[PDB]
């Protein structure tokens, strides 16, 4: 009877873990290996130091540290003293940092770069100063923490999500689908600002396994392959995009580990097929949900015969202490092939958003198995497989998943409207051969404005992953490309500033006048300035 | 032939307008002006110019847009014995100042007083002078000789002084063309160039009609409509514009009777396609600034007369052309030499007498001492004694026939505040040879005419890297966008480069390289 037990908090699990496996490797960065004994000592020293700087239970403390051993020492230490973490991406722009810390209400900010952070109602603290201040015997005096106490805050579009201790402490339970243990090794490549990073960190540190730390910045697919082999990773978690990258460029890497878990967004089955055919490793499709703290369900693709373009790959069956139900409009569990909405419950469920009205919209208390149980209501349209696996079939909300980052369109539209040259912007999602792309249609009165201007504008206000990749005829451009011969050097973009010489413009005007029954002079060409203006005057 | 001499341009025009008074001399838009009307306006304006104390030998510059009034002023200035300095109306005023200084101009007549610089010259409004024309005419114009100066042209600037004979020779019918008063000429060349003489004076000094193309850039379709509307029979084209007509509207080239292409080498394939397309005679011609105007014509009678350069032919009336070997003997057929030009068209010299001695040389030819302008064209004789140009040398650069000075553009580009240094070269292109960021062009456009600006301002790894990214871009070459932040694409690109080569390339290496070309540079460097 599961109601007779409850999870210990993350600090207590780590303390018992580090006593049961003290001589096991916990962290690897470059060639430096840190043991659980060594890591536990550093955690205890840093926790005492953090208490000296007036951090107490319940404080909202942000972390902005590059991927390094000190990042996880801070995570563990902040847990131990009962603070609430707000992880910030270290390459995030400081304007976005200001908005994040204000939405979270973070009163302290611990950073390895004090120059790259904004000022505000928070006290900024040097990571290096706090690490240097450690003493090698000081411990104790830490609060008793409950499983339901808050542990960290994550952001969704911004909405603040409050994660309980239990929501990540559940990753200290072995997952029967993975058969994971202390003998495994995890590669962390996900960013700490995302729930995905928990899958790598806490599944490692709370089972006695090893966590090998990828260097900061963008992933280097070949360095990651090199790193996976050198550090003998056995459990590999990947986003759909990065999984596709490995399949297309270095599929032989995907079978060095034992299990590969792809999660966060719909992936085309052919990529799974090539991966599954390519070797012995166990390939998984997983449901990950920020409001369920971390990875929630796994489906093991045993063979390519389970894959088809007729229907998407299942997300599988819940993790330990996770419960998932697909409900029809009458709050009945859907039968096989009946489409409904996916509800998630159990230990992983967040404590709620910062807005309690939105919390009531998305977190619902339902009597299930005869007991009042709280379900997070995902806006994912789903059904049950013939074998009671759960299959996601689509979406039904304004929150959209591009590259798995979960973006709200209206925020980027507004951020672009603040630019002096931009009058209004409309953003649309568009199909693309491999993954859907974000396409922004903008209107301006200024023509001396580059797409890079809008991109660099957003990059000071928002993360680089949030930028739309595309920003807002054929007969005219083809004619000019033949006149200058360089079909590829001259796009439909920009003015005619390369031009060539006089003769090129005369040739263009006469041929346009020949191909369109319209009188076009070089003066009309120079007054148009670009191909689009020529097309507009032609249709007029 | 030494017992008589050519009349001056005013006297030939007077004889023409007395013999053909009711013939159309000028056409602008729909406005037709007869020789009678043109003569009256010239006489009125000549009296006006004389009353303003312009006298024989005065250096008078004109900056007037293509219009009837432009040619009225040209004729009137000739009558009073002034020395013309035609200025391109699209020239920037800083270049206009340099031209007037090099010419020694004392006066400047313009239809736009605001577009010209001040200096040692008196500025006069064309329009005011036209209004000042009353009914009285002069009863005493200077006696002009064939050897009297008529106009000054520029080469790179050095001033070339043209005698009256040098353009008055165009009043003699050319036997190759069969021209007469019955013909019509399209004026489209700019007055700052000798080429415009071929159109202006061959019309006005033979009794023919001159149709005036509107100011600005040539509009190939507007020119086609105008050639058809005014039934042009003699069409003079630059090599570039001839090629443009052949490629776009070759049917226009056969509305006239003769088409004369001159100024630069033309691909024989263009002549062949032109000659096949209809009835008109296609000519290749030698034009030389120091010979005042068109100098020789070759009639390309069929496509069979062409092989993979077209001869420039035999001289015009009173022009003599000799190809000399190193010992000053006329070259035999197939013997290569240097082209020398003599006769009525030869210029009086440059403004500096040292260069005049360098390029104008007195040689005994068939027992007579004759003054030859010495070109730097390497040439030989055809088996039928047509002259064929085969190459070029020295400081003359043949970019679309403009005779560019490379050192001058280097200097003008070094003047920009972001100096650095410049080299500039000429490169072989499919079309005309090209001279090899827009701020630099807009800088030069303030110092020189737009035709003077260079058009370009600056191993399988490049092909491989381009195709590697084409796995993404097929959904452009080595510098269209440079570092264009879509993670996935940049990660895929760096890994595939590392996979297709044998070197560790990170996304940081891609971002620090900047583009496929710099990526290939580092790749070839790191190999």
């Amino acid at each position: 009877s599961a109601y007779v037990y409850q999870l210990k908090a993350v600090p207590d699990i780590f303390d018992e873990i580090s006593q049961r496996f003290p001589d096991r490797v916990a962290l690897i960065f470059d060639q430096r290996k840190i043991t659980y004994r060594e890591l536990a000592e550093q955690c205890s020293a840093l926790a005492a130091v953090l208490q000296n700087n007036c951090l107490i239970k319940g404080d909202i403390v942000a972390i902005k540290i590059e991927r390094s051993p000190e990042l996880y020492i801070f995570m563990l230490a902040l847990m131990k003293i009962g603070a609430v973490m707000v992880p910030v991406n270290s390459n995030s722009p400081e304007r976005y940092i200001g908005e994040v810390l204000s939405a979270a209400g973070a009163r302290y900010l611990i950073s390895d770069d004090v120059t790259s952070v904004p000022g505000g109602a928070w006290h900024v603290l040097s990571s290096r100063t706090l690490i240097q201040n450690c003493t090698q015997q000081r411990s104790g005096n830490y609060p008793v923490l409950s499983a339901d106490d808050p542990a960290l805050i994550l952001m969704t579009s911004p909405k603040s999500v409050l994660i309980a201790h239990r929501g990540i402490a559940r990753l200290g339970l072995p997952v029967p689908a993975l058969g994971n243990s202390e003998r495994d090794c995890y590669l962390q490549i996900a960013d700490i600002s995302f729930a995905a990073s928990a899958n790598e960190i806490w599944m490692a540190l709370l089972t006695g396994a090893c966590l090998t730390i990828a260097p900061p910045g963008l992933p280097d697919l070949m360095a990651l392959a090199r790193q996976i082999e050198s550090d003998n990773v056995t459990m590999l978690f990947l986003s759909g995009g990065l999984f596709r990258l490995f399949v297309e460029v270095s599929v032989e890497t995907l079978h060095i580990p034992d299990c590969v878990v792809v999660s966060g967004d719909f992936v085309n089955p052919r990529l799974f097929s090539v991966a599954v055919q390519a070797g012995k490793a166990k390939i998984f499709n997983g449901l990950g949900c920020t409001e369920n703290s971390a990875i929630s369900s796994l489906y093991h693709i045993q063979s390519a015969a389970a894959l088809s373009s007729e229907s998407p790959v299942p997300v599988g069956t819940p993790l330990p202490l996770v419960e998932m139900v697909v409900f029809n409009e009458r709050l009945q569990p859907c039968t096989c092939g009946e489409y409904g909405e996916l509800f998630i419950a159990g230990a992983g469920v967040a404590l709620g958003y910062s807005d309690p009205q939105l919390t009531a919209e998305r977190f619902i208390t339902i009597p299930y198995q005869g007991t009042d149980m709280l379900f997070y209501r995902t806006d994912d349209r789903a059904t049950y497989d013939q074998d009671r696996n759960i299959v996601l079939v689509g979406r039904g909300n304004h929150i959209c998943k591009i590259r798995g980052f979960r973006i709200n369109i209206a925020g980027i539209e507004h951020l672009l409207r603040l630019h002096h040259a931009v009058e209004d912007v409309l953003i649309v999602v568009e199909e693309t051969p491999d993954e859907p792309r974000l396409h922004a249609c903008y209107v301006t009165q200024d023509d001396g404005l580059s797409v890079a201007d809008l991109k660099n504008h957003l990059a000071m206000h928002a993360p680089a992953w949030m930028i739309p990749e595309k920003f807002s005829e054929q007969q005219l451009l083809s004619i000019w490309q033949a006149i200058i011969h360089s079909e590829a050097i001259n796009p439909q973009e920009n003015l005619l500033d390369q031009g060539g010489n006089s003769l090129h413009f005369i040739k263009l005007a006469s041929m346009v006048s020949k191909t369109f029954n319209l009188a076009v002079s070089p003066a009309d060409i120079f007054t148009a300035g670009t191909i689009a203006a020529l097309a507009q005057t032609i249709r007029q």
